[PDB]
């Protein structure tokens, strides 16, 4: 029953798309009243996803991306697990199901796929093969495939409106938000980290296509909004990135409160520790360094790339920064949405 | 030591004049005894670009305009560079000096260009100011302008008799020429292209005007007749576009042994394959595109357009043809000039 219809982009979009990602071989368009940005393959399980049956003991770790998903969720995962950090250390994507994960991969673009590589030979061909067969799994039949006796972890960038309307009825979701600026910085470094973007293009490109609602499931404010409105919720956790970096331990603390846990001032300095950013960044577990030794990361880009907040502003020239001013603007008027280091 | 007079256009021409151009602020004057239509900001450089100082190694693309000059414009600066093909994909406009470009504006009259657009709000201004100061900029500074250890690269549609008499004994020159009821609606195309025509005005009335010597740059067969008269001279390479249609490979081959080069087979083919219509017309460093950025270009017209010869029968009724039949019977009558396709 799933009620939303797609369209293709127009053409100053594909223009502006193109720019940025014009070789990668998964395109996009744009589904829903909205017009969130999906990969083409996420239509082949929409409908399964806004149908997903969901259970009590289920916790959501959700963002638009770049936000401090991976902080959350080694936070939400040792909270749950009795602080049991020897657990902790097994890899974070076999720990979390990432819903949707899936769509950035067609199955039928494969030849395509590592065309994109400058070594495609040094590829360690059997991980390779192996995680392209993992990302032609549709998130919904992942999620699916885990025993009710097994609490499910679950990471997703999708909006609340793509999933189950009152899933929060049922689940805990903790979502992230942060500053677009950094955001679109963050989501620059990550796209040339994973080879999506076209070596001739630059951040202002990047910037263009991500404020006008052209990359990756946004519009950015749209998706915030969504969870913003539900933050009254018992079940919804409703955080800033910057509030991290202001005070982690106060964050650690209202997780713990949120999940119904108990913790120690003991317990909390400790996580706190295990999210020292230098720390984590060297934490094979969470930083993706695994996927370096398969040949698909390029090289000079992280995963934990810097951990600061306010360092867009060695990106945007004058131009952009009023670009960036108006927007902001715009989309909080007429809302009590602010940001906390704005 | 300038030997040509001009007039303004009599009350007879001027009406005629006005019927298709007269929104458009740019004005003519007739110039030498020939009376080719010049934009009247030419006459503030004429004096100097009859005296331009000439290098042995300038190559000059000379045409009535519509008759194969961009095509020409590629071939001559592949050959000449090797065929990198790489540096090639700069704009044709960083790689000629358009010698005659800067007459179509008057800087008195900024205020009233913008005014033909029907959306001047959206124009990139910054781009837009950078164009009009780049056009004030007199034709003979630009080319004076480059070092002597760059080759010097010239687009003109001035006829001969307004550069230096005897400019062949120094520079190299490739003429085109080209069925003028095929540049007659080329040329009507391209002046829609840049708003220069009263939209009430239609391809008749342009007619009118371009076969009695009252558009820009005619008397259209004086012009060819003067690189004509020339076209046994070792630095003149006469062609026609028909020719370029019918055995495109041949006439590469001409302009190669022309400038001093002896191309393979393979190489020939290689230059023809870039020069195939489709991808010379989706070739953004030659179709102009960049200026539809800018806001400029009138929607439905293209710089690079159809390609075809003899679809002037599209826009002749019976009684245009036949004046056309008389005007250039009248002017072949009495000269060897022929045309291929004819
Ligand atoms: N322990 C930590 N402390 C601070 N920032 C962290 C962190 N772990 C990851 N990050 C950061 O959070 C951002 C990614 O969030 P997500 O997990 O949703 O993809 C990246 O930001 P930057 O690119 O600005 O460095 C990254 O460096
Ligand atoms: N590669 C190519 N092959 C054939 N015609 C081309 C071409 N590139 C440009 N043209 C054409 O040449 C004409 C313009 O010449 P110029 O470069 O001197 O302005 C235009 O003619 P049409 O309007 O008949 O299509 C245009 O379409
Ligand atoms: C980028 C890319 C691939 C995979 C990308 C993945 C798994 C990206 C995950 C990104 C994450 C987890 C971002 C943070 O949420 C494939 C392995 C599917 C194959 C080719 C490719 O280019
Ligand atoms: C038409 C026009 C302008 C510029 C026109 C140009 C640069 C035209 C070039 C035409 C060519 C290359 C014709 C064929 O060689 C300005 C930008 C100078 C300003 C106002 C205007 O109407
Ligand atoms: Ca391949
Ligand atoms: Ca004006
Ligand atoms: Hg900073
Ligand atoms: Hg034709």
């Amino acid at each position: 029953p799933f009620p939303y219809e797609f369209r293709e982009l127009n053409p100053e979009e594909d223009k502006l798309v193109k720019a940025n990602l014009g070789a990668f071989p998964t395109t996009y368009v744009k589904l829903g009243p909205k017009g969130y940005m999906v990969y083409r393959p996420y239509l082949k399980d929409a409908a399964n996803i806004y149908n997903m049956p969901l259970r009590p003991t289920d916790v959501f770790v959700a963002s638009y991306q770049r936000s401090g998903t991976t902080m959350t969720q080694e936070l939400v995962w040792l909270i749950e697990n009795d602080l049991n950090f020897e657990a902790a250390k097994t890899y974070m994507s076999l720990r979390y199901i990432y819903l949707d994960g899936f769509m950035i991969y067609d199955p039928e673009k494969q030849e395509e796929y590592n065309d994109i590589l400058p070594n495609p030979e040094n590829l360690d061909m059997e991980r390779y093969l192996g995680l392209l067969e993992y990302s032609s799994r549709p998130g919904s039949s992942l999620l699916a495939a885990v025993p009710p006796t097994e609490k499910r972890f679950v990471k997703t960038h999708l909006p609340l409106s793509l999933m189950p309307p009152n899933m929060l009825d049922t689940v805990k979701m903790v979502y992230l938000a942060r500053d677009p600026r950094d955001v679109a910085v963050s989501s620059f470094h990550h796209a040339r980290l994973l080879y999506l973007l076209n070596k001739q293009s630059n951040f202002k490109d990047f910037w263009e296509m991500f404020h006008r609602g052209l990359y990756t499931l946004t519009p950015y404010f749209e998706h915030v909004k969504e969870a913003w409105a539900k933050r009254h919720d018992p079940n919804m956790l409703f955080l800033f990135y910057e509030d991290y970096l202001k005070d982690l331990p106060g964050s650690i603390a209202r997780i713990a409160d949120f999940l119904g846990k108990k913790l120690s001032e003991e317990q909390i300095q400790r996580l706190s520790e295990h999210l020292n950013f230098e720390k984590f960044k060297n934490n094979g577990a969470v930083n993706m360094e695994d996927y370096r030794e398969i040949g698909i990361l390029a090289d000079g880009e992280h995963f934990i790339r810097k951990g600061k907040a306010g360092c867009w502003r060695d990106y945007f020239d004058e131009e952009m920064t009023k670009q960036a001013e108006k927007w902001i603007k715009d989309n909080l008027k007429d809302t009590d949405l602010r940001y906390p280091n704005m």
